[PDB]
């Protein structure tokens, strides 16, 4: 089964480290601004296309290729980073100007750092009638969850 799953936030928020970790058990302490990656994975039958987007604000228009042929979405900001979490309700309001959308709060890791609340986010996702979870792109058990329940979302509906 081919499924296609966008991976849309402000920029680094980790979208790419998560992407890298699930699909190649990796973490790279580095940084290089994504254009566009896309990452193959078969999560057992599901051929899984991840479509990891360049970071985006609240000014930036998506291109058709993040809404035709989407069957999921999974929209990423950082604990630390409030501005992130206010951004990602932007890209979230641009997405229905219905899929499944799985809400990830990532560098939950960097605890001293964060910003944004656990029930925070969970009280936005709740909002749209999204999955919320937080998750560190450090942690392949962490990673590895956000996108099999994505898989498991898109089974459902
Ligand atoms: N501690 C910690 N660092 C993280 C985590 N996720 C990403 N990072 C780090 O934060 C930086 C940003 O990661 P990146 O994956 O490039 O974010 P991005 O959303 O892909 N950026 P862009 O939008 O520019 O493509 C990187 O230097 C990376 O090492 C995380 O969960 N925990
Ligand atoms: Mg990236």
């Amino acid at each position: 089964r081919y499924r296609k799953v966008v991976i849309l936030g402000y920029r680094c928020v980790g979208k790419t480290s998560l992407a890298h970790q699930f699909v190649e058990g990796e973490f790279s302490e580095g940084y290089d601004p994504t254009v566009e990656n896309t990452y193959s994975k078969i999560v057992t039958e599901f051929h899984l296309h991840l479509v990891d987007t360049a970071g985006q604000d609240e000014y930036s228009i998506l291109p058709y290729s993040f809404i035709i042929g989407v069957h999921g979405y999974v929209l990423v900001y950082s604990v630390t980073s409030l501005h992130s979490f206010q951004v990602i309700e932007s890209l979230y309001q641009k997405l229905h100007e219905r899929v499944p959308v799985v809400l990830v709060g990532n560098k939950a890791d960097l605890s001293p750092e964060r910003e944004v609340q656990a029930v925070e986010g969970k009280k936005l996702a709740e909002s749209w009638g999204a999955t919320f979870m937080e998750s560190s792109a450090r942690e392949n058990q962490l990673t590895q969850g956000i996108f099999t329940k994505v898989i498991q979302e898109i089974a459902r509906v």
